[PDB]
């Protein structure tokens, strides 16, 4: 009867068994065991039927050392290095290709013409670039591009398709951008395969502007220099240069931004675009003779400085841009009167010169970052471990589910509260809430008539008004934060100095939504009405223990009320000469008023000791003269505020020598045959609401044990799940520091795998 | 200008002026004086006599002084003694013309021979007769008629309206009988005139059954003979008895009642109906003409006549009736042999010897009905004068007035309440309510820290999650509670005796109609959460005084709690040996048991006095096992308990001390440049919730002051409006027994007036 709740579940749980244990003990636990280690032997067969299918696609089998996928080794590292660290730090030590020029060079023109002129969205009118765009090349067939590392499934040879495709890229280009600016450092990741691309890894930062037009957010040139810190930091950067061939280099960007990177041109090579442009004005071929030489490039970028030319036609194919670069490179005067032959001006020999740069740059400076990465590991395990030695390791997700079992055993803790507590603390805070009420709305004013009988009849009536609308509506409420009250002391509160502060933000995440679902039964009060109508009713109290402790307890409640009137009365009219001389104190003036009129009206009080609480404006006015005969002129309502508070003091000492009279003479034996006005009826009263109360305290005990704890229980399941699912709050919740470090070890530790990986791909040599 | 009364009077009246020409008096401009026209009109209508003069023709002798001015005035007469006198005991002197009898079928025709006009409920097999029906009869324009209430003219020629009076009849007979019964005491009144008509006042009674049977409730013979004896007991009444001529006379019901009533023959007339039934030799002859010469009655008898009707039907004229007494008569025995008498063959026979005596019987006895009318004003007015000398004709009318005017005084009087009061009562019951929810919910599991910085972080995050949630409901729940508090005093019996219960019932009900109806501002609770946010914010305290009286306020809650911790402590564990060997107590196993405990734990506490408020069960093991070695066994929890208990009073003695180094020292000067042992936060907190609940107080005295209180009441003036309107409201709360009196004395004066007239045209007709 203690606790009805658990032996419910108890019951059911093993009657599922009973009807399901032959299917359950398959799936719950010999499923789940071997679920874990069937991940790695026999899925390990379906990845490998698919993977060989794949790998002949790829040709890696058939061919050693070559395979399409092997390039795709590259971005995986990179692409795992960005989820871990997409900042400054890490990022600076990334090997990458990236087209480096004036924005109206139109210098991704390096890229559209091998994969991007069918997917990127391009042509003059507006900057199109708004974040780095990194582009996975790989020699394979044709096959739509990954967007944001999305699959997709698309002809790149038909304009519907690819139409798509530009589409995509280009929300993901301005989603980038925030207000304030047209620029945005996040990337979008593309990889792509097809004819004549390379194995290489080529991003298009956004172009740089010279001047922030009103066109643009002031921040426009600003964020691409923080941007262009890609490669202006990263050693491993090969940065091709893209002069804008429409104007002369003296009015360019890119010569200050790469001769800053790499002064001596050992990161970069020098790129122009647009040439075509010279024979649409007057050509001046000298100027491209110092081009190819260097002389106007203060980057002193190394390699041979290879030309793009282009119809200027928005929607020329790749291959009509090789055809038409060809052909104007091998006859246009711009390079046949120069030192630059068509051969090595052609944009095929740059990807080629690309590629070959990119993989010595990457083979050198990756095993590099491998001792850097482990490095960082052992100092952040050495610190980690020495401020959290408990935990050697740890995961946001080990941390999310000790604190979900964690709460489910408090609340079942909570649940196991004997009923003992329940009906004590319930008991004493309502009636604690309750006890004023009585007193100075129910009980004072009947205390004004000498008829016991009135007495109890205004009592009994108003008691039983007062129970329907109010009892048990704060009865509940008290329920209601009393099984919370415990409920947080179970749930965040500390073992005393010990404490996982770390779990505090679910536990009162979850209490909110808990305590929001606990709705208490609606119905709880219909039954306490009854209840409390019956204890009210119920006014014989044949016992002496009962009257014994009615008595008691209506004393402590009296002696708090003479008390609080005491101490306001002692403030109203201040110290007495005892304070006053001991601590050199005196009377405000208004005190001085006070304690004469509460002389005058303790006087009136000395010979009338029944004089009722309601005071006669004639007894206002005679004190007044009285005081104003004493040189002390009092407003009416100070009298009637002094009046309140020292009747109540005369009131209340009465009734408490009346309180010692109905123990002590009733004790008298001999006294018990004497009928004397000690009418106790205040004990009487006192005792049914102490008795109602308990009834009522029992009653929502009950309740709280037997439906309103199982709900909190039922509550905190359902919230659990959502946080499980709710990974946004649980990121959010569990910033403790220490699993954000934890966190960072692991991706450290998959790093160095996705490192060696690569790394060791590239020994594949030997 | 400051503190100068000039000031408050100028303000005072230009307010008053404005408020003169505001909305409340801008209405009655354009409700009330444009009617002034209409009421100076019907004041020159009043003051002309045109309407007096027709008065006194039309209701004394509009040319028909005996046919007219007493007769219709006796109904009146007879209409309000029955209304202030439900008994007849007071209707000795008033005679009437009664039909009583069995269930006869001629019951409906002798008082259709009487009211010469077919305008009774007429039916067979049935007692169509329900209730009592009184009818006015006189002259006037022929066949015409009146009902009662009923606002309509009937024509007593055409079968439209007779049926109209006979359905309005049977639907009052329908509403006066309950269901179960058949029959109902209520009256039903008609005034018929035509030139067949004398003076003369019907009532048409139920038969007499005896038995009860078809269902019929057994109450249904008394209920009918209660009916006919409230007048066949009247002195002065005229008994019509109605015997069914279809048997013999051997079974007459009636004859017993009348022969017990009226022995002396002084008001009895039997009639025989269905007299056809004698010339057929149906009914014996020789008991018909028995009874005509009155040989079968055991009593005396006023007369007899004969029911000259056949079974005719509905729609048959009176003139049917002339027809029947030529052809019955001449062509049965009842002539032929004599049996009957010519006169009592005549119907207008038994009409004049009714009316005639009974307007005898009207002249000689209800003359001196006024003794018992002076009797009854001489008892009533000398109880006033002994007790009630203040009493009045105080109705319902009266006391009801009264009883508004002083409630509408008395809340005008609590709108005028000073702000002083309002506030120091709001701050001590929103204290009152949130003390313990502080102490026990904050204060005490923050403190289990040494960190005050995370203690007051702590602090402050749960004081702004309580208000927002819950402080400005608790806020709100005491003004409302505050204002109803001070209303029922204001409303309810002063605490005084001069007051006078009477008026108990009115104050008490508009209380609880306003109380229900009324409202609090849907949002003031968002100002009270930022207000009391801001409150919170500000945690400069510069001042000692506002430190000790921070102080002192923590400090007797905290002694509050104290002292209740150590009475549920004395209860755990008994009481000392001070008492044990003093009144002869002892401890219970459970107080011994606690008490080595508690004695346990203290020791505990005295090696760590910061021992945190978590115990490990380790400590709870050790301690059983320490009362093992002392011979006690432990349950866990009750270590628990008592350990609870005995170290949130430990805690609460040393956050005492702590109180008491506090109060030598202060916020500042305890920290900067000084060896203090002190590090005192508490104070800071609870003068800052000091604060919170000063302001919250205010802001609820001025919400209260602004709006609450003068809706509160306008609802108590719309309560007194709907209770004015609501007759049945006033009746049954004014039932003071005075106002009871006061309507006695006041009917009893009406019939006074009516009775004095009536007589003074009695003695015109003489
Ligand atoms: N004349 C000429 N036009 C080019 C060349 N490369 C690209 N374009 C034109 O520039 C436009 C877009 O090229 P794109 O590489 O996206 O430059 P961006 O949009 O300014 O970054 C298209 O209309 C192309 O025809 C080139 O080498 N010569
Ligand atoms: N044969 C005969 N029929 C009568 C006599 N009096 C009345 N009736 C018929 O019975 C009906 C009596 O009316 P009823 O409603 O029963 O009178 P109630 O029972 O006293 O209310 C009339 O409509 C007549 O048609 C009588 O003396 N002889
Ligand atoms: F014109 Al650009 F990136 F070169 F938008
Ligand atoms: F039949 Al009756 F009164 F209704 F005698
Ligand atoms: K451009
Ligand atoms: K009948
Ligand atoms: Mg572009
Ligand atoms: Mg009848």
């Amino acid at each position: 009867a203690t606790d009805r709740g658990s032996e419910s579940d108890k019951h059911f749980r093993k009657v599922s068994d009973k009807e399901k244990i032959d299917q359950l003990q398959e799936e719950l636990l010999h499923t789940q065991l071997k679920y874990q280690r069937i991940l790695e032997r026999l899925e390990k067969e379906n990845k490998e039927l698919r993977k060989l299918v794949l790998q002949k696609d790829d040709k890696g089998i058939h061919h050693r050392k070559l395979k399409k996928s092997l390039i795709d080794m590259y971005s995986e590292v990179l692409d795992v290095l960005s989820d871990y660290d997409a900042s400054y730090n890490t990022q600076d030590h990334l090997p990458r290709v990236v087209v480096v020029g004036d924005q109206s060079a139109g210098k991704t023109s390096v890229l559209e013409m091998i994969a991007q002129a069918r997917i990127f969205p391009r042509g003059s009118g507006e900057m199109m670039t708004r974040s780095p765009v990194k582009v996975t090349l790989s020699e394979g067939p044709h096959h739509v591009a990954l967007f944001k590392d999305s699959s997709r499934e698309f002809d790149l040879t038909k304009e519907e398709d690819l139409a798509a495709l530009r589409h995509e890229i280009e929300l993901r280009m301005r989603k980038n951008v925030k207000e304030g600016c047209t620029v945005s450092p996040e990337t979008i990741s593309l990889n792509v395969k097809g004819p004549g691309l390379q194995r290489m890894v080529l991003v298009d930062l956004p172009g740089v502007i010279n001047t922030v037009t009103s066109g643009m957010a002031p921040d426009t040139k600003e964020t691409i220099f923080s941007i262009s810190k890609a490669y202006m930091q990263n050693p491993n950067a090969i940065i091709l240069c893209i002069q804008d061939g429409s104007v002369d280099a003296e009015r360019s960007i890119v010569t200050d931004l790469v001769s800053q990177m790499d002064p001596h041109g050992r990161r970069t090579i020098f790129v122009l675009t647009k040439v075509d442009l010279a024979e649409k004005n007057v050509a001046s071929p000298s100027r491209i003779q110092q081009i190819i030489e260097g002389k106007l490039f203060p980057m002193k970028a190394l390699g041979y400085f290879a030309v793009v030319t282009g119809k200027g036609n928005s929607s020329e194919s790749i291959e009509a841009i090789r055809e038409y670069e060809e052909e104007f490179f091998q006859n246009s005067k711009l390079l046949k009167t120069s030192m630059l032959k068509a051969h090595q001006v052609t944009t095929r020999n740059l990807s080629l010169a690309v590629s070959d740069c990119f993989w010595k740059m990457v083979r050198e400076s990756v095993e590099q970052q491998a001792d850097s990465f482990k490095a960082t590991r052992f100092n952040l395990e050495t610190e980690w471990k020495n401020n959290y030695p408990r935990l050697r390791e740890l995961d946001r997700n080990e941390l999310f589910e000790k604190a979900k079992n964690e709460i489910l055993d408090e609340v079942i803790s909570l649940s196991q509260v004997t009923p003992k507590h329940w009906e004590e603390i319930l008991q004493q805070s309502l009636w604690e809430r309750v006890s004023t009420h009585v007193i100075e709305n129910i009980y004072l004013p009947a205390a004004q008539t000498m008829n016991s009988g009135t007495f109890n009849t205004t009592v009994d009536i108003k008691l039983k008004q007062w129970t329907d609308k109010q009892l048990p509506n704060k009865a509940v409420e008290v329920a209601w934060e009393t099984l919370q009250e415990e409920f947080s002391r179970f749930m965040t509160e500390p073992k005393g100095k010990e404490h996982d502060d770390i779990f505090d933000k679910l536990k009162e995440a979850v209490k909110e939504e808990s305590i929001k679902r606990h709705k208490w039964n609606d119905f709880a009060e219909d039954s306490l009405r009854v209840i409390q109508h019956n204890a009210l009713e119920d006014r014989s109290i044949s016992d002496k223990q009962q009257w014994d402790a009615a008595i008691y307890f209506m004393e402590e409640a009296l002696q708090a009320r003479l008390k609080d009137t005491e101490n306001a009365i002692e403030n109203m009219v201040g110290p007495d000469w005892k304070k006053r001389w001991l601590y050199w104190k005196n009377r405000t003036q208004e005190q001085c008023v006070h304690n004469e009129t509460k002389n005058e009206l303790e006087k009136m009080l000395k010979c009338n000791e029944e004089h009722p609480a309601y005071l006669a404006s004639d007894e206002i006015t005679t004190v007044r003269k009285n005081l104003e005969s004493r040189g002390v002129e009092v407003d009416p309502s100070l009298i009637k505020d002094t009046w309140h508070q020292v009747y109540r003091r005369h009131f209340l000492k009465t009734a408490l020598n009346h309180c010692n009279l109905c123990r002590r003479g009733f004790y008298y034996y001999q006294r018990h045959f004497v009928d004397s006005e000690l009418e106790c009826n205040d004990v009487v009263l006192f005792w049914r609401i102490q008795r109602m109360l308990a009834i009522t305290a029992n009653t929502l005990r009950q309740q709280l044990t037997n439906t309103e704890v199982r709900r909190l229980e039922k509550n905190v399941k359902e919230v659990l799940e959502d946080f499980a699912e709710d990974g946004e709050k649980k990121i959010k919740l569990l910033t403790g520091k220490r699993v954000q470090l934890a966190e960072d070890l692991k991706k450290v530790r998959e790093i160095q795998e996705k490192l060696d990986a690569f790394i060791e791909a590239l020994h594949q040599e030997k």
